[PDB]
């Protein structure tokens, strides 16, 4: 007898109880990843990072929605454990919405306090925003001791003041000409194996904002008062001095050395696919299938597709993909159809193949054991 | 202007609309993975596979709950697109449950038709069942054109007859001495890029049941009338004739060659962590940190931790872990704290290190390029 008693859970309850299917690990652990081009190994709690990224994602969504005519200044601030994200998008439409449970609640209130409530539930094939599930804001709110969202459309502002894991919710409206979005929160450090939003979280969010600045040059980000600049070839050279780049229509990619296994920083629209997934798998495949031809052809050697890739760092931004799909709320693994991906990425792997064959620093580790095993 | 209109979605709606955060890809695609020890590359739609695995997981959960005194025969059948899973656990307690939306609904009805309803919402630190979220059954039901669950506790049976994505639900009860669980369903092939539960799905589910038979020798599985047998050393040798095994308290692990990058089949209780995650990362680390000592010590060579692992296949079952945690409903990535993992796996990496140094077939590819680069 382990009891098998059936119980039913509210959305908020379920978010609290199965938090890691919603935001990730609470534990303060050591992960390997990229910071400023360096494959370091650093200690953070992944869920805390997500709490920030949700609010950022939302602003960058609005920039996307309006082709950067709106939300082209995004101001991020991290000061004594308080995260502030301000943008100049159009604000959250203040119109009201009806929940099936009778109630009648202002637009932004539901956006921020009701899971399964957002503005990315349209025709999937046309959805270009990184946002889609309608939950990430409520996640930051549910895991915040204080959460305060301010939007205004140019007419009036609504403030939604939330405390203690969104069990205190209140909202007021006052007229105003301001038009944009501000969100401020303090994480609930009881759901996390830290008690401080210490310096590493500052490093990550800057690093994220640097990467967002190169995907999205029409947005001027600022972190803690300092504007974030961006030049893609400059960015890429942070990962390997001896890197090489190619930029297409819906694509910017860079290839460089790795000392210790395939590494990849890889973006799909405004989303960091830290676990890779289909897009990077497919382009590494199309890459390797011109390379191993030429390499076995230029040198008569056999090297494996794992050998090629266990020596590359890759950086790839895919812009403007419709209806992108993932296997988790954490959007860490692009899971869209291989065919539709390959339709968007117009990858000239031929190009990319010849330039990697003409870059000794990059080419040599691939074929090295193979050449030394030939004699 | 892309419109930013806020909308609210029911649980079922959200499952339908964001299905891939719940079950995975609908697309009929080519994935690399293990079947019967062979790293083949085969074509399936991952979500369809999940629809089966949910119902299986549930029976194996009950076997776990009752230390295999119940649910030690589990009968799986796949015939003309109809999946049947029968077990002899205690049945789903027929008592009633109250939803916050007023209603009063029999235990098994909610289990199978209400998301966020199950019997794995107890004290997390004591939860040993692979089940935890209370949604997988409703997922099979939501993505089934016909779903029919039968349980009885020894007193009576309830039948819950569901059709067309769980928009037709009905249930009846009749007394009976039968005590166990039967679930039968036909997938809704409109949410998937196939129209047939063709032979590959048979191959996968047998392969899964073979793997479950070696983790759980106290359960006699049968697939389509044929009982599934199990001997761990026999299983392991399917992945590499020249494999090697070690079996501890909460651990069975096997190590063998790989021709093309780190491969791993890896189980945590009754769950296939196809994406690996923490447990395999941590034990590969503890493995490599005695190996690279001895290897640089037995041969004065430097090989990388990616080099070691890019040559291993690993098979690892971790049994009996409390409160295991993942980053998605698909339970594909064990995400529990590195410390708690290492507490459960009492890994004698020392042992495992010396035996891999004493197995030429396994040792030689690691150090090979390194030795040939030494002269
Ligand atoms: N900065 C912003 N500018 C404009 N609208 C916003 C902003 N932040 C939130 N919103 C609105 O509030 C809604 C709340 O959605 P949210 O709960 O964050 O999930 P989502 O962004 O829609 N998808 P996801 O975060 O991936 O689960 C959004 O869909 C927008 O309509
Ligand atoms: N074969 C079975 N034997 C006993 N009880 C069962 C069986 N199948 C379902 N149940 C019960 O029905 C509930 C429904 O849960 P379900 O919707 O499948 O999600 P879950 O198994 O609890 N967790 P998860 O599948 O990971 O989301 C279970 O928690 C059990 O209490
Ligand atoms: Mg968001
Ligand atoms: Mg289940």
């Amino acid at each position: 007898m382990i009891k098998n008693e059936i119980k039913i859970l509210s959305d908020i309850e379920h978010i609290k109880k199965r938090s890691g299917m919603y935001i990730g690990s609470s534990a303060n652990e050591m992960h390997e990843r990229f910071l400023f081009g360096k494959w370091e190994s650093v200690q953070y709690v992944p869920g805390l990072v997500k709490l920030i990224d949700e609010i950022i994602d939302n602003s960058v969504d609005e920039g996307i929605r309006t082709k950067f005519k709106f939300a082209n200044k995004i101001n991020v601030t991290i000061k004594n454990n308080q995260v502030t994200v301000e943008d100049n998008g159009r604000g959250i439409p203040q119109a009201m919405v009806k929940t099936p449970t009778g109630e009648e609640i202002p637009g932004p209130v539901a956006a921020w306090t009701i899971p399964k409530a957002g503005g990315n539930f349209g025709d999937d094939k046309e959805r270009v925003t990184g946002g889609m599930n309608g939950v990430g804001s409520s996640l930051t709110n549910i895991f915040s001791v204080m959460f305060v969202g301010e939007t205004g459309d140019g007419q009036n502002n609504i403030v939604v003041r939330c405390s203690n894991g969104m069990e205190n919710k209140s909202w007021e409206t006052i007229p105003g000409k301001w038009k944009g979005t501000r969100v401020t929160f303090i994480p609930d450090f009881m759901s996390f194996e830290t008690n401080e939003l210490s310096q590493v979280y500052l490093d990550i969010t800057l690093d994220r904002l640097q990467t967002l600045a190169v995907v999205y040059p029409d947005i001027q980000f600022t972190f803690n008062g300092k504007k974030v600049q961006g030049n893609f070839k400059k960015y890429a050279r942070q990962y390997d001095e001896h890197a090489i780049v190619q930029e297409q229509e819906n694509c910017s990619i860079a290839v460089g050395r790795s000392p210790d296994g395939f590494r990849q920083l890889t973006y799909v629209n405004n989303i960091h696919t830290k676990n890779g997934g289909h897009h990077i798998d497919c382009v590494m495949d199309d890459i390797c299938e011109d390379l191993i031809p030429q390499i076995k052809r230029k040198f008569k050697i056999d090297v494996t597709k794992a050998r090629v890739k266990e020596c590359l760092t890759i950086v790839m931004f895919v812009r403007d993909m419709k209806n992108m799909r993932f296997d988790s709320q954490t959007k860490e693994r692009l899971t869209s159809p291989f065919g539709e991906i390959r339709s968007h990425i117009q990858l000239d792997a031929k190009k990319i193949s010849r330039a990697i064959l003409n870059n000794e620093a990059i080419l040599m580790p691939i074929i090295e054991a193979a050449l030394a095993r030939k004699l």
